[PDB]
């Protein structure tokens, strides 16, 4: 057509798969602390030179609110680039504090470092800055997250020897990191909540093996919830004797993770070094360490990593002495309790098991303590005949090892006769069998802190924590049953915690060509995904059951403080077809007020930006268009045009010079004379967005609501959070738009997707967000 | 670790025929540099903040905290990576002309396709500093002046981007575009070869092979006069000795400079008559003009402001022209004995105006005779309502840009009839003809003005002595364009030729981005939409004795006498053609690589483009390349216990004991204890030589010359080569060995294989390693 700007030649459904695909790297960003600012420049220069990344030194010379509003707005702008960013942060922790630092940083989907304790010379310092050049446009460190156990290995990205290629699992990678962000945002509503902590308890809904970790690293307990629960074809009261059948320290925290989750007390026999504990968060928990290898410098080491309260015996535990008041035992009186039993012996070490399996046999009948579980290591040449034995399984990661755990219980068989060439038998083939097959033996373990029920009709008094999705969602279940039962939960002021894939992101995806029906076929909002049956839900039909979307860059930012999960490296188009859903009752009491870890900024200009530099739209000619919508919207409800003056800028759309209204099922619109309106912009952008990634839309419309004025800061937030939006002279957070200038918004919305994608839009997504929008600013 | 699927780096997900147009449309907006010279620091840290934190503009200051030639190399190297980004970059300049010159920083910004601003020793509170900074906000992250060049006169007018009025739209035509600004360049280019030469100024006369319209305007820009080569002359169907009496049928300065570029191609000298103002000649080159100026309005000021603007040698006389007195020694005419001259007459009058003309029209047939003065060409306007005969006219022709006049003009020559009548009748009809035309075809009467400066021939027959200086292309049989090619390289003449490029044609068909319905190709014969061409290859041109250059380099290369018009979109079409110029040139003026001369705007933004799309982490590429020469040194059968791989970015491997490779160019030889590294850049340029047109053969050339330090050219600001290592000796430092150079290019076909997903074009890689290989001859 030859002319600038360009929709019609530079907008098809190809240029949409590819934006599609640029939404796999839309997270580049990594955010550096340290305290010295010549070695931040010098590897600022070398990364650059070398990579392109682009590079920002906060440093100082700026006031600090001022310099992260100029660094991040220009971020914000840039992260469908497909080039890397660095933020060096070479402030004092007294400038800006680490958790804020990080904050913000997960707030923009980087990596954190905060390294600012060490030395010029340190070695860890220089080591991670030098793998910045190393690795760049990649980093090693997460994504949102400190840690990671996938399969990636940065290293081998070095090694000749393996080819200088590693492993790269995103969707997988994704999902893990998920689960681990949903388990975070539970624990930070239990801390804002004020729960007590032996009532940090989340439901999962549907089994789902990762929670078991995910939520002892952040302390709070697993109880899953399974419809039908099948029996394992095993001997005992519930089939657990002998079922049918990457941590490095993944071993012992399948078991002890599982253990935990069964009382808040624990006796654990032959602990030392128990270093895979450090990396849990243990407040609210009761350690008995029996170890003779135990010291008071472990023992202060293990209270201090993990928040637990921890007694350190250094001697050998007496098995011999059947007494409550023996072993120490005293503290558990008239309490919970669990016993990890991790001892063994080379020699004698069948005599060894017949004592102790003669103590545990006693221990968990004890009347002034409540026993809940006990595990013991069981290798065992002879036919041996046991009591309040529940479960005889496999160790999930024990590989070849001859080694069984028996768990005993209440609850178990009365009596059983274990015959030792049966066991044999059984370690000849679970050892016989694949590492996967072995590994997924946990559901064994984990058939123990699983319920029986119908999700749909729990008891959710409380403020119940609850996560779930497919086990929900999936089509057994029709969706006016699961709208019910949220909207009842949002209505008790439940936190069940709701996922499920989105129809018109779904929809789309299929429509321009990136899905194809060979993957997922989907009739209306039913979806067959392909290697089950599930129900796809929208935004209007959850907030009409009082729910809002949250985006998972939102939920992590917001749990930044407590968080102890998994970070990732690639975003994923699988794990972004599903959106979030939170209760509305929990949005308004803690979420109107907009800091950057609750705020659509890394999602507010980086599609716009990108499609502004594909189709040659200048900066002012972008508000240009603007007002030409307006315009045609107005003209449209016929408004006489002698009453507006299209201005089309940034901060004026147009001046009214005679009152007028637009009729709105919102309340009429109402114009006053010789006033400015500056209609949403946010809005805008924010529904073009929704058309990729999930969407902070109806979450921030809350806000915006609640913004019709200046609104006084929490008192106990760091202001600095408040740093990309205006505060006053009073404090206040300052007020963004009025009803009138939002809803306008909303009205055009439909006709601005219709400009910036070539009418490639989706009328579908549009049309949800608006009814949405709608019921937000309901009369 | 089977599966690369599910492996980074990764290719074979990343990179498809798909993934390759992107890369092509890519190319459109390879372009996004804006540099920026003000003297006020807090004001460029002001809108730098502006435009970074509203559109994402990438902004860097140059404001002397650092010594100039690390800043510059910091900033450039840097921004080189970034140039296929899609995103607006800024560099701020805001060091003192004394720290980094004009010209320099000019040169620096359009070796890297940026526009560039100097508005240096503006105050603090100039409105055009203030307008043009706020300009970068309202645009980004388009900017409304153009790259390598300070002039455009184009359908985009950025100011349309900006009104409700045009619905915040303009035109964009960006081949049109692209193609001016290629003739303005390769124009450019010329007359920096004039200057570099010491060519006397009278001398300073280009042959276009063709008829090209733009030439004339785009050559009096810089300074040199044209003349046209065609094969045939259509007969201009006219009176007189030539059929020039009467023939059959956005510059807002165009109407004025269409004549006054024309005439001041047939003469160094001009009689210049009813001058005032001339201010479209201000916009002109004119060192060794000569201009004597008649008008009343001329004053002091103004003859000293046209003499410093043009360089022309300007006398300026404030009477009025005395046409009665038929002497040479009456209007200063003395100044011009034994002298060529034209005369270009502007003088109107409304009162006795046939009256006028005759008293005019009989003083320039006595002084198109004359003896002790050549006059050339005389220019009047005609507009008789009566019968006149008239005596030594060559051409009555008609205004191209004269809109819908009634008045014409006539040219007295030599060679014109001895005697003509002219009725008004004839004349009358022959206007209401001009008058009723379209003003497209109104505008091509140019045609009739541009056979004065036109000769026919065989330009393969021209001859090419003296260092002859010729533009050609599509109107220059290949292996006769080849030969005549060798045969002016042989002779040292500046013969700059262009093509379309055959197999990045091929390429660009194959992976589908143009169709077969826009342009056909069997073997390297081409089918445009009608007309048919050949495309040639760098090898084909190396082996005639020439040399790829990209317009990008003409045009830095060019900076310091450059006048021409800039550009603002890349084009697929142009891009898919290459200029070359001859190797005796180039051994002789442009083996020490300064920043003009270099690749450095094509070396690295495709790497790391492709880098960020496959995971490929930057230490990682220096593996794949140790692994790469790993493979190749055992499909010679080098036992791989003689040497180590490394692959690292300064140690692709290590020799263990002595070896050698048979090798076109070679052995290559390799001794035992010494570290080899291979050159990285002919890797990455071989890839960019698929989209874009390449530096490849210029900079193998210079390759070649730096086995050795060099130092550097004492013309020469030492700044222009701050992106190469230079010695405290003041020499350019040595890049690599014949080996290290020869054993990268033995590996490029696997390394564009690998970073392609084997979608690459091993035509495109052969043609380069062929050339690349004769640059080596041994």
């Amino acid at each position: 057509d030859y002319c600038i700007p360009n929709f019609s030649q530079t907008v098809n459904e190809r240029t949409i798969i590819d934006i599609f695909t640029i939404c796999r790297y839309r997270s580049p960003l990594v955010v550096f602390c340290l305290s010295h600012n010549e070695l931040a420049k010098k590897y600022a220069q070398d990364v650059s030179m070398s990579s392109g990344t682009h590079v920002h030194i906060i440093d100082g010379s700026v006031e600090i609110t001022v310099s992260l509003y100029r660094t991040f707005r220009t971020i914000a702008t840039q992260l469908l680039g497909r080039m890397q960013i660095v933020v060096f942060v070479t402030v004092d922790k007294s400038v800006v504090s680490t958790q804020v630092m990080k904050s913000i940083a997960w707030a923009f989907r980087g990596s954190f470092v905060e390294l600012r304790n060490q030395s010029v010379d340190s070695s860890t310092l220089v080591s991670k800055l030098e793998n910045l050049v190393s690795f760049a446009p990649l980093y090693n460190v997460p994504k949102c997250g400190p840690d990671y156990y996938g399969p990636t290995v940065y290293s081998e990205l070095l090694s000749l020897a393996t080819n200088a290629r590693t492993h790269w699992y995103a969707t997988i990678d994704y999902s893990m990191f998920t689960r681990s962000v949903l388990t975070g945002f539970v624990a930070k509503y239990f801390n804002e909540e004020a729960v007590p902590i032996d009532k940090r308890i989340v439901s999962i809904v549907g089994y789902n093996p990762p929670y078991v970790w995910t939520c002892l690293r952040h302390g709070i307990r697993p109880t899953y919830i399974e419809k039908s629960l099948p029996n394992p074809g095993g001997k005992g009261p519930f089939g657990l004797i002998l079922p049918v059948i990457h941590n490095p320290q993944i071993k012992l925290l399948c078991l002890d993770t599982f253990m935990l989750s069964t009382s808040m007390n624990i006796l654990y026999i032959g602990a030392y070094p128990a270093t895979h504990l450090l990396s849990l968060q243990l407040n609210g928990w009761t350690i008995l360490a029996f170890d003779p290898k135990i010291t008071s410098d472990w023992t202060d080491a293990m209270a201090k990593a993990t928040g637990a309260k921890v007694i350190g015996v250094s001697k050998e535990f007496d098995f011999k002495s059947f007494s409550v008041q023996a072993n120490q035992l005293n503290m558990f009186q008239n309490s919970k309790l669990s016993v990890i039993d991790d001892t063994w012996v080379e020699t004698d070490y069948e005599k060894f098991q017949s004592e102790k399996q003669a103590y545990f046999e006693w221990l968990i009948d004890r009347t002034s303590i409540d026993v809940r579980l006990i595990s013991m290591k069981w290798n065992r040449s002879k036919d041996t005949s046991v009591s309040h034995l529940l479960a005889l399984l496999p160790q999930p990661y024990g590989a070849s090892i001859r080694e069984m755990r028996a768990f005993f219980h209440k609850k178990g068989a009365s009596d059983i006769k274990i015959l030792a060439a049966e066991t044999e038998k059984y370690m000849d083939d679970f050892t016989a069998m694949s590492v996967s097959d072995q590994i997924n033996t946990q559901k064994f373990m984990h058939c123990m802190i699983t319920t029986v029920g119908d999700a749909l009709k729990m008891d959710l008094d409380g403020g119940r924590a609850v996560i779930a999705s497919y086990s929900l969602s999936n089509s057994s279940n029709s969706k006016e049953r699961v709208l019910k039962f949220l909207s009842d939960a949002n209505k008790a002021k439940a936190m069940v915690v709701f996922g499920a894939p989105n129809t018109h992101r779904l929809a789309y995806a299929k429509k321009v060509g990136l899905v194809l029906d060979s993957a997922i076929k989907m009739s209306k909002d039913l979806i067959t995904f392909s290697n089950w049956r599930d129900y796809g839900y929208s935004q209007s039909e959850l907030y009409d059951a009082g729910y809002v979307e949250i985006t998972i860059d939102q939920m992590v930012a917001y749990s930044s403080d407590v968080y102890n999960g998994v970070g990732y490296f690639a975003n994923s188009t699988y794990n972004d077809l599903f959106s979030w859903y939170i209760p509305k009752w929990y949005v308004h009491k803690r979420m109107l007020m907009q800091d950057i870890r609750l705020s659509p900024a890394a999602l507010v200009k980086c599609f716009t930006t990108l499609i502004r530099n594909i189709c040659y739209v200048p900066h002012e000619t972008y508000y240009r268009f603007r007002g030409i919508l307006v315009d045609k919207y107005l003209r449209s409800k016929n408004v006489d045009p002698s009453q507006y003056s299209i201005v089309g800028s940034g901060s004026k759309t147009f001046t009214v010079l005679s009152h007028f209204e637009v009729p709105h099922e919102c309340g009429p619109l109402v114009f006053e004379a010789s006033t400015d309106v500056n209609i949403s912009g946010h809005l805008l952008s924010l529904a073009i967005a929704a058309h990729f990634v999930a969407s902070p839309m109806i979450l921030w419309a809350e806000q915006m609501k609640y913004m019709a004025v200046d609104r006084m800061l929490p008192p106990n937030l760091d202001k600095s959070l408040f740093f990309d939006n205006k505060v006053t002279p009073s404090g206040a957070l300052q007020r963004w738009h009025s009803r009138e200038e939002v809803l306008l918004a909303a009205e055009i919305c439909e006709s601005y997707a219709a400009m910036m994608l070539n009418n490639k839009h989706s009328p579908d997504i549009i049309g949800t967000l608006k009814s949405a929008i709608n019921l937000v600013f309901k009369i």
